[PDB]
């Protein structure tokens, strides 16, 4: 992997593994997503990092808010997918976009945007992005605005509803292992998408391919709390809305919502 | 990746990724076990095919009987890992798969892990003795004098493993497989049950200690529909003896070993 020649944005090429596949014998979209994480790590250790100066200092972090994934192509196993940016949305917070290409045909092949926002390691309480933090990251962002979704009106800003009760489908009592855990022991965000898809029937997957996914991130589970996966249908495309809540109490932890295209 | 000069073996490189490591920053176990099955499939596709022409027509596959691991110094996350892998005929018995891990820089051996592999009808999963005529088609892609991971006259890897008596010191219990925990043909993956293994031992092991040995046997698989329970008894470096069984009527789906020493 490497910065482009301006230095404000990073490529990398992946070779598609065999136990990244499904039965389709392409990518899951929890592999694009584990992909995604890696090139967005990758692009923050090469420029100097994604933890600026000034934040350590006040002991906070960068989170996820939201996650939005648009597929066209899922790359086959033993395929070559190129990935390549991060922008400052004023105060309310950073973006990380994304763009998949075929490495062999250069089409694009998916689209990834994802909202995140500043919060405190140890209160977890949000905050507003200071302007001594901006700066120190706008060296790193394109000037002008570039994004993986330009439409005026597009799926990915979308406001998403909570379901209502009784729940179409339903998974109960999903809990991660070690392998879910990032190297800080907190469950890694694409477990949840991972926990989401979990209440789509099985046979949904097996006639339909995933065009689009959107998750809000409310809250962390924790390596010992137990999550229940609830789906409704809301619809040639069929589309969901989804909940994951944790099992006892029944607190929110992720609102989503999946389109599906007949293969 | 490629085949070696002779033809008779298969190395491969790996950068170790972001989601692949654990609170150590070095590769868990499980990112290990998956990169000896990547580059055993590659090793497969490289020598055309692992199912012969006899094989598929007898609707015949190689199952895992057995996966012994050894690792001395664990990759860091950045870090490249070298895997050498090749096969061998272990007579009617069925064929043996080894794996030689090495630090990429200092070209020191830093892992080693064997496989034991054996014929089972793919339709009725009754096993079966190789036979004369599938053991021919498969020895031209093998080192015609012995070659060893595990040299040793009398070593961990051909250990007779108990049975755990109850009550087992530790446990997990009602664990299942997710969508990301199943192969391309919709199989839980020989990775995931290493895992469920270890999530029996206690936190405070894995805190303090780093897994040098595990030692795997394979009886029955799990279905996406089961549900298992993970037990653990310290049977010493600590040492423990472990055992997988289906929820419900405890029927045995896998039995092991792990050694471990103090950081
Ligand atoms: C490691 N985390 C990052 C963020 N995340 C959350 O669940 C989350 C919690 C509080 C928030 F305010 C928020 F926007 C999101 C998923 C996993
Ligand atoms: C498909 N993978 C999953 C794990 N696996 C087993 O659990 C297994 C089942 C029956 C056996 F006879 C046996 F030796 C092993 C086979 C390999």
């Amino acid at each position: 992997g490497s910065l482009t020649e301006d230095g404000l944005s990073y490529k990398e090429k992946f070779v598609v593994r065999s136990y990244e596949v499904g039965s389709n014998k392409t990518a899951t979209v929890e592999t694009i997503a584990n992909l995604l994480q890696e090139v967005g790590c990758n692009h923050a250790q090469s420029v100097g990092f994604a933890t600026t100066t000034t934040m350590r200092k006040l002991h906070l972090i960068w989170v996820t808010a939201r996650m939005h994934i648009e597929i066209y192509k899922y790359p086959a196993w033993g395929d070559v997918v190129e990935i390549e940016w991060c922008q400052s949305e004023g105060r309310i917070g950073t973006r990380r976009d994304w763009i998949l290409k075929d490495s062999v045909t250069g089409e694009v092949t998916g689209r990834a945007t994802s909202k995140w926002v500043m919060m405190n390691q140890d209160t977890r309480r949000l905050q507003k992005v200071s302007d001594d933090v901006r700066d120190e990251y706008l060296v790193f962002c394109p000037q002008e605005p570039r994004l993986a979704f330009p439409e005026e009106n597009n799926r990915s800003l979308k406001k998403i509803p909570k379901l209502e009760d009784p729940a179409q489908y339903s998974m109960i009592g999903l809990k991660p292992r070690r392998a879910d855990l990032d190297m800080n022991q907190h469950v890694n965000n694409v477990t949840y998408i991972g926990w989401v898809l979990e209440s789509i029937p099985q046979e949904i997957v097996d006639t339909h391919e995933l065009q689009v996914i959107t998750l809000d991130y409310r809250r962390e589970c924790q390596q010992d709390d137990v999550v229940d996966s609830l789906t409704t249908t809301t619809s040639n495309d069929s589309q969901f809305l989804h909940l994951l809540r944790l099992s006892g109490d029944g607190q929110e932890i992720n609102r989503g919502t999946t389109l599906w295209r007949k293969k």
